[PDB]
DNA sequence: CTGTATCTT
DNA sequence: AAAGATAACAG
């Protein structure tokens, strides 16, 4: 039992020994002598933990973990109790609450109910440097998430992404169009939050995509 | 007033 | 590549 689910690590394993894959574990390795990384070691890969790979029905891109103390848990946007919802998860919450009828603020920021169900919550970039977002960025963790990505669109059929952010975006190329429905918008943070995200409605248009493909939809207040 | 993207150069 | 400009609002 460990850092990789079993069905991701299955299906991810090939990743382990790419010359990118070494080198960019060796970067983290490296980052983590000199500053604090997040989110830490024994979480990087918390989106593999919640539910077989073959069970994601939804997939949320990020850009990269939160940069914060005791944020980052592995699963994008989310952060376990005690810590407060960050500000990006408060208008993620904000667009809830206009968009799903029956969705209440939780009191908590831990989204590991959203992961259970299906819903991979995965960032672009896996670690970050303290402090300093994005500054993962280009390392190797884009080819890694390439081939998450990569995997679900072969593997899978009608998986609703959504991808927040310009860097999430990058992803989109990746996608069979027709064969999976991608959603897209500004990231929600309060940097860009006003550029599209709070009005989107992805998440009552993720469920209505899903019951049309015939899958149970994404109780987002299961929390 | 300081901290939490996106576009342009 | 990296940083300036722009931007919106909570604590
Ligand atoms: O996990 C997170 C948190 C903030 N912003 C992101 O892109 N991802």
């Amino acid at each position: 039992m460990e850092f990789f689910g079993e069905s991701w690590k299955k299906h991810l394993s090939g990743e382990f020994g790419k010359p990118y894959f070494i080198k960019l574990m060796g970067f983290v390795a490296e980052e983590r002598k000199h500053y604090t990384v997040y989110p830490p070691p024994h979480q990087v890969f918390t989106w593999t933990q919640m539910c077989d790979i073959k069970d994601v029905k939804v997939v949320i891109l990020g850009q990269d973990p939160y940069h914060g103390p005791n944020q980052a848990h592995g699963l994008c946007f989310s952060v376990q109790r005690p810590v407060p919802p960050p500000p990006s998860l408060e208008n993620i919450y904000k667009e809830l609450s206009t968009d799903i009828e029956d969705f209440v603020h939780p009191g908590h920021g831990d989204l590991s109910g959203w992961a259970k169900q299906g819903v991979l919550l995965l960032n672009a970039v896996l670690t970050v440097r303290a402090h300093q977002a994005n500054s993962h960025k280009e390392r190797g963790w884009e080819q890694f998430t390439d081939a998450v990505v990569s995997w679900l669109n072969q593997n899978s059929n009608g998986l609703v992404f959504l991808l927040w952010g310009s860097y999430a975006q990058k992803k989109g190329s990746a996608i069979d169009r027709k064969r999976h429905h991608v959603l897209q918008t500004a990231h929600p943070s309060p940097l860009s939050v006003y550029r599209g995200f709070f009005g989107c409605r992805h998440f009552s248009k993720t469920n209505e995509l899903l019951q049309k493909s015939g899958k149970k939809p994404i109780d987002w207040k299961e929390l």
